[PDB]
């Protein structure tokens, strides 16, 4: 539409406090972000708040991992959903199946948040 | 006649710490963060310059309870320690403001209420 | 001769702790709210320390003290025993300089200690 | 219709180029990211390129990149690899890559192929 909403991030993780200091990162660089603890978590959020823009998700999760979270998205009405993969303990091939899914990027833990906030800002056009 | 700020950040999550040192660092406030209590006596042994300390209490293996106990009682007694804690109770928040602190924050942190402390302090 | 003030706008806890007072050799008087507080302390000077609650009706256990500490008794020593609060709360009165801030059930070991020292 | 295969190691090249050729594909070799290059540009048949990553003095990488600031920017290409990693494998796929297959090799590389052209 002509103008933008207000950009929205959703931040899934399964780690508690990881998930809340991704979340004050980005509100601390004026970016408003929301937290889901998981994948059902994560598609309810998607499904009652249309504003999220964009969804940051580690693939090591449980119980269901951001890898099957990533299937079932590109299948469902949000299939053209922005996605940032930043990730715990993966291997080559996980990773080249998630981008096959067409991901922004797909970034290592320790996450480099300098690194993170130019995709952010690239994606949500700030 | 002149001079210039240091912050010590002091938490377990290296996302939160720096979170705070950037926010204080794009507004003219120099920050440093520790880990964990050794790592934030370690920076207070080396750095003077520091003149205040952010520190949670939930870090482990030693608490920001006991790390501001060690600090008061040490050459260092008299920082200014702002708290940000994540879970935590009244008897402990009783117990770290009878050791002086200069304020007390629960996390999710607001920051604008934050930075006005600090450059209060 | 000292005396204790204890405010509380329960009676009947009121008046079990004054008698637990008196039952150690403090005298103590009650008031049942902020503002009997205040005009006790304004004119019952052999008050020497004061111990309230924080859930009080009309007037908070924590307006008490913000008034107290605007005021000429600015310097009294004052005693927090609550049985209802959370870690804000606790921070904002800690911040206005009490004695101690206890929770119920009271330690009365620990209550009469600090009692003890206040009054020298 | 020609299939471009790119590794430094003489065994896996030839093995692979003798069984696409071996099956309907012709396929051709080079064995660096230089030679690579020259055949893209003189032989314009090529219409899929096989590469390996680790390579002499130029990787596998740099010869995608090479490949997509150029006129050639749209060619079909598939990395097989053996000695790499995930930040390698995301810079890669970055590249807009076909597929991206571990060694050691297979043979649904050959149905790759046929998908391709």
């Amino acid at each position: 539409s002509l103008v933008a909403a207000r950009p929205l991030v959703l931040v899934v993780d399964d780690n508690a406090v990881n998930r809340e200091a991704l979340i004050l990162y980005l509100k601390s660089r004026g970016i408003d972000a929301v937290g889901a603890d998981g994948a059902e978590e994560a598609r309810l959020y998607l499904h009652y708040q249309k504003r999220i823009g964009l969804m940051i998700t580690d693939l090591r999760m449980q119980p269901e991992s951001g890898l099957d979270l990533i299937r079932t998205i590109r299948a469902s009405e949000r299939a053209a959903l922005s996605i940032i993969v930043v990730s715990g303990d993966t291997d080559v091939e996980e990773a080249v199946d998630v981008m096959h899914l067409g991901v922004v990027d797909f970034l290592l833990k320790p996450v480099d948040l300098g690194k993170l906030l130019e995709l952010v800002n690239k994606e949500l056009k700030i």
